[PDB]
């Protein structure tokens, strides 16, 4: 029967954006969830958002028929540079569903196999980097996580090398696809947009858009005039119809496609490599079991593809990773129709609801009262886990096409790292969790001591 829904302090006009002019808003948010419960409304000068935290109410806020992915304010900034992509499009835009139904198949488990061979490549270079390493020489863990995920996509992607493990300084189009990001999560804070000072900024991002999409342009184009054909994803692109109208993608929506995956897979990649790692030091029992399957499954020089998925521990560690610190923490909703959330609070068509990830993994009522303890076993049997209690790679149609990618490539990429280092946490590291459109742990270092097995070819 109709309840309340309780709304955190404001401060008049400016409603409650205050609480969230901090450098950690999703945590700072989290602390306002353990006040005030399972739902809450936000306000701020414009829109009205409710956030979600409880597995019963998140359920219902899963059901398609009633509900849809909606652009949050942070998308629609996204969508000047990533444009019409998968991810910045609503589910009833043309180039959604086309895109959608081209790019299924490709990213399957089944897929995977195709890539396997460039996600090694860089594996390799990760680990050979991390053998050269002098002894007074320490790993600057999310920094050369994000030099794998970029330099993996952007090969199993559009065959190009960013040869991140080269330099020092990256490559340029990193350099502004990173600053157009961090202009994006920007205009969010800043209440008064358009004109004092901002121009530029506002300048700059132009160029930065300028430079991301001349280099994939000519990409492209090089690429339909001399057909050669590999096994990347522009090419899965270039030669597919949609079975639905028969269309191919145009030229200008592969593009926004290539920028959609290294945006949309860079950062969440890395920092669950980042993380599960942080616990894995945290939590010696745990490594010790999740290196001796690494040593026992890993036995020649280069993984197959049917030795990452006989891995079965190390998806436990990244899968309870991922159920602590979710990389991509939030996702939004919008309703289809007026309605009403739990059987007591009214909504009205087009309200927005913000599922937070890192709450609902923390439902005591489903996880247990051990919620903040990094344990993999809870993942030994996972159909025991309760329909939509679970959802990091977010829900139904709009979930992450790329989640087959992500935690092949994770798991991967972690059991050679336990197969061929034993890590010390030579400074006893605090989480710092820094907010970008992600989470990623700041300022994490470790020192690896090589077990001097041949990684070969
Ligand atoms: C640890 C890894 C990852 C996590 C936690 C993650 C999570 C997510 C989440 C929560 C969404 C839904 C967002 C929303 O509803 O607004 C999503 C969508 C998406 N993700 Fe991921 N992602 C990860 C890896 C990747 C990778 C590696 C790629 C691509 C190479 C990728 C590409 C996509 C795309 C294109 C969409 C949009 C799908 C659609 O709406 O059609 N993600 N991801």
């Amino acid at each position: 029967t109709i309840k309340e829904m309780p709304q955190p302090k404001t401060f008049g006009e400016l409603k409650n954006l205050p609480l969230l002019n901090t450098d950690k808003p999703v945590q700072a948010l989290m602390k306002i969830a353990d006040e005030l419960g399972e739902i809450f409304k936000f306000e701020a000068p414009g829109r009205v958002t409710r956030y979600l935290s409880s597995q019963r109410l998140i359920k219902e806020a899963c059901d398609e028929s009633r509900f849809d992915k909606n652009l949050s304010q942070a998308l629609k900034f996204v969508r000047d540079f990533a444009g019409d992509g998968l991810f910045t499009s609503w589910t009833h835009e043309k180039n959604w569903k086309k895109a959608h139904n081209i790019l299924l198949p490709s990213f399957s488990q089944q897929a995977m196999k195709g890539y396997h061979a460039m996600m090694v490549d860089i594996a390799v270079q990760l680990v050979q980097k991390w053998e050269r390493l002098n002894a007074d020489e320490h790993i600057e863990v999310p920094e050369d996580m994000t030099r794998l995920t970029l330099d993996t996509i952007g090969l199993c992607g559009f065959n190009y090398r960013f040869n991140s493990f080269y330099r020092d300084q990256p490559h340029p189009f990193i350099t502004s696809m990173v600053r157009a990001l961090d202009e994006a999560m920007n205009k969010l804070q800043r209440a008064n947009p358009d004109d004092p000072a901002y121009d530029e900024n506002k300048r700059q991002f132009q160029e930065d858009i300028k430079v991301m999409n001349d280099l994939v342009d000519k990409i492209i184009a090089d690429r339909k005039a001399s057909g050669e054909q590999s096994d990347d994803l522009l090419t899965h692109m270039l030669n597919g119809k949609d079975p639905e109208t028969g269309e191919p993608l145009d030229d200008e929506n592969i593009r926004y496609q290539i920028i959609t995956f290294l945006i949309a897979g860079h950062e969440t990649t890395s920092g669950l490599l980042s993380f599960a790692l942080y616990f894995l030091v945290k939590n010696p029992h745990v490594l010790q079991k999740a290196a001796e399957e690494a040593a026992r499954v890993l036995v020649d020089p280069v993984p197959s593809y049917k030795q990452v998925k006989q891995l079965k521990y190390v998806g436990m560690v990244l899968n309870e990773a991922l159920r602590l610190w979710p990389t991509a923490p939030a996702f939004s909703l919008y309703a289809k129709e007026d309605t009403v959330l739990g059987g007591e609070y009214p909504l009205e068509k087009g309200d927005e609801l913000m599922v937070l990830i890192p709450q609902l993994h923390r439902d005591k009522t489903i996880w247990g009262d051990d919620v903040e303890e990094f344990r993999p076993e809870r993942f030994e049997n996972p159909s025991a886990i309760p329909q939509h209690a679970f959802k990091p790679f977010g829900n139904g149609q709009r979930a992450c096409i790329g989640q087959q990618f992500a935690l092949h490539e994770a798991t991967l990429v972690l059991g050679m790292m336990l197969k061929h280092f034993d890590f010390e946490d030579h400074t006893n590291y605090e989480l710092d969790i820094k907010e970008t459109l992600t989470l990623k742990p700041e300022g994490f270092v470790v020192k690896a001591k090589s077990k001097k097995i041949p990684l070969g070819g």
